[PDB]
């Protein structure tokens, strides 16, 4: 009977080992990605940074840099004078007036004609790491009515022909709730626009929503955003050796007062804010929104001075949703069909093994 | 011998709870998505409606109610005039001639040069809630040689200074045989384009094959069309309490001959189109196409009053398939497998039980 | 007992049928798309070919003909004379000087400044169907720090006024080493844009990774290049039934001395690259790149000659990996399954059997 009993020895093993594979694959909680294009009658809107162009860039800035006898490129030698503030001098760089609208054209009606909600979130001041920059939270989500929907950012200020006027913007959108990504990011990912013609962008919706697994974890939007803003602050700090902050950080530590420590934090800043992507602690989001940026043309050209329309003409969202493939009566399935294939025994035999 | 028979039951339980799970989960017929990108040789061009703008939106059109005593967003009381009738209301807002020539340039040659087909589904008269419009239907599908393929609207009006003439049209590009999106929302989701300068467009295809299951049933693309041209058409007169229609409608009931019949159905279209995509009953399609509407630029500057290009050199459709993910050979194979695991009870013990 | 032996035979052969569906499913690999959307740190840039219009399209190719007698469509005619040769035929297609430069502009540094690196794989000299081409290798992928990433294509070339001076310039993004591309199918699937205008595009990145199966197996791009390239050289030569080349052609055989010899090359070339895409025997890529382009639009007007830029901005990378859904260990628990429903024997019965 040793052949018999080899054989079986080696049943036992065949099917202990694809018991333990199953079960493995089980744990590790494979993942399959549906991809939808869902249609919306209420859209979303991304929030909007708009800000000058980074301070070396920037027109305005670099004049008024070079007017006071200091060269752009070292502008933060500006707070050695008493009469100048690290403050002040991130006010310099303003480049919006107080009469900044953000109106909210959604759709047209064939009767009454064309809907406008000019009391749409309007724009707050914000400190980013390029200057003061407008920032427009989104207050509600726009009613999608037709391919018209769009929200206009327009900015009468009064632009006389005396001094140097600006000629280009950097409007960035991103999540709801990032203000790391408004503070520090604009200026690397908002696109460059002028506004000596009324622009106007188009953006589509690429909605991702991951899936929460052990070896891939989630965090909602708050908590990721409040990881990667800690995170950030943090590291610029650590490499900056320095107990200051700067206009485009939180309330943490005071100003400072010289031109070497900002300028060592502005150093630090370059660098996180360029090598942070990969190097962040913090896990990913399940609810990532990308926001596909298209360039629209604007057939009727307005005598406002930065008149800007980001239209939201395409309401079929691309929605690609991770769900576990794996479940508990498929595991069970496989098991009692892999000992049915080699055991052949079920539970009836366990509990009369265990009796006897 | 009682423990064992309540194991033996709990076996039974558990067995039956599993295969009753894996029998409703195979019912509710599961579905995946998959993702192609697949290459054509012939275009499937979208049907294109060329309207005037809104009546109110409308140049031409408020100018002349105007010069007839009355302010716009009230023209309907042209009706009360024994010499204006709401077909000559809504003929005064044609915008193109009787010489539009759809052109379809289908690529070039190295050695013969550019193929240009004229004949390509001439368009022709549509009425829709913005007025007289022009309809393109897809006769063939375009075939793709290069990114040179588009397809060209051309009116050479004979555009004289004497009267203002028009500064935008609004183009809708929409399914093959949709009547209703052609005849009732093209001034809502057709795109506005000025006709001072010539136009070019870029169209993307996404194709979406849904699924036939018992909850999501489908229909034909000529059975949505219907049910929703109907639908609309009834709700309407539903909404405005009048045996009426008006040029945008089926010829069911006759055109009504006082000012209030026809604002009262104006409305209850207005409010119609803009609640019918959830409202509506009938089911989905399954070959649902949609058009992603980018913005060429076109270097070469004609004559021509209305010039108008639509660019299609984009030839991979993406095409998202749904495929049903459980079969019967799969429902056995778990059903086996869970038997095998709990009862270990084939189709002959199920015999053997039946003859004793 | 027939009945029973009647049953017996008939669960035999249900479930040897459900094994032997089971196998072949198996065998045929089922797989499922997974779509992906990958933030990058550096994207691999597209392979660029940037030539003049085709010979008939050519401005300056034409005027030159018709200049030396011969009108176009027929400028093969040229050979005949002693004075022209082929390669000088095409050398008058040249539209670029030896000053062109393909800078890398790879985001900006808050503090630095903007990055230029006029070092990124310098233009060389390629031979096209539509003449004297300029081909940009990707020597290596750029990185991305912003919607500000770019690759700027531009020639100051002394554009006196004494000559006509070319209006516009066909560019073709393609996969890294596809000669075939670049050679023959430029003037077909290459987007024309003006020189007079600082043009600019924009990529967008979707790759697919398809999997290597019996029935749809897989190549290496250079395998699939080779492939293509020597299908497409040897059908040009059976259908030209001539033994010559042509400037677009690998040096194989001498080039013709006679225009007659010319024009069947180009009409047999024509037609291939016409129709090679459904008609190439070798089998496709597994690692297939498609670059979707969008037009952006400069705000900056500069006054070199043929300023031309490429914007990648966005680098969400669409994926979509095809896996295979069914494994050895899916198979091996189904036909267990199906055996525990049906039979009811394991490999112990087997061994039972086989012994006695």
């Amino acid at each position: 009977r040793a052949l018999w009993f080899a054989g079986v020895v080696f049943c036992f093993g065949i099917s202990a080992h694809q018991i333990a594979m199953h079960v493995l694959d089980y744990l590790s909680e494979p993942v399959a990605v549906r991809i939808d294009f869902v249609a919306q009658n209420e859209l979303r809107i991304p929030e909007i940074t708009v800000c000058p162009r980074i301070f070396q860039q920037n027109t305005i800035f670099t004049d008024m840099v070079e007017k006071q006898g200091i060269d752009k490129m070292k502008f933060l030698d500006l707070i050695d004078r008493p009469e100048y503030d690290i403050m002040a001098v991130w006010n310099l760089s303003r480049i919006f007036s107080d009469n900044v609208s953000c109106s909210a054209h959604e759709g047209s009606s064939i009767i009454s004609g064309s809907y406008v909600d000019p009391n749409m979130s309007q724009p707050h001041l914000v400190y980013t790491t390029s200057g003061q920059c407008i920032n427009i939270p989104a207050s509600r989500p726009l009613i999608y009515r037709g391919v018209n929907t769009f929200v206009r950012i327009t900015d009468s200020q009064p632009r006389n022909l005396n001094q140097v006027r600006p000629e280009a913007i950097q409007i960035y959108f991103h999540e709801h709730h990032h203000a790391h990504l408004s503070r520090y990011l604009t200026g690397l990912r908002g696109y460059i626009v002028p506004i000596a013609n009324p622009f106007a962008f188009s953006i589509r919706f690429t909605q991702i929503n991951y899936a929460n697994k052990t070896d891939s974890p989630c965090v909602d939007s708050e908590e990721y955003a409040a990881c990667v803003e800690d995170f950030i602050e943090q590291r610029i700090y650590e490499k900056a050796q320095v107990q200051c902050r700067l206009p485009y950080m939180r309330p943490k530590l005071p100003l400072c007062s010289t031109p070497t420590d900002a300028r060592k934090i502005f150093v630090a800043t370059d660098d996180v804010i360029q090598n942070f992507e990969k190097e962040s602690s913090c896990k990913r989001k399940c609810e990532e929104t990308l926001y596909i940026v298209e360039f629209m043309h604007l057939f009727e050209r307005s005598n406002i001075s930065i008149d800007m329309s980001v239209y939201f003409a395409y309401n079929y969202i691309q929605v690609a949703t991770e769900y576990l493939t794996y479940t508990l009566r498929g595991l069970l399935s496989d098991i009692g069909g892999v000992l049915g294939l080699f055991l052949g025994i079920c539970i009836l035999s366990v509990i009369e093994v265990f009796e006897v």
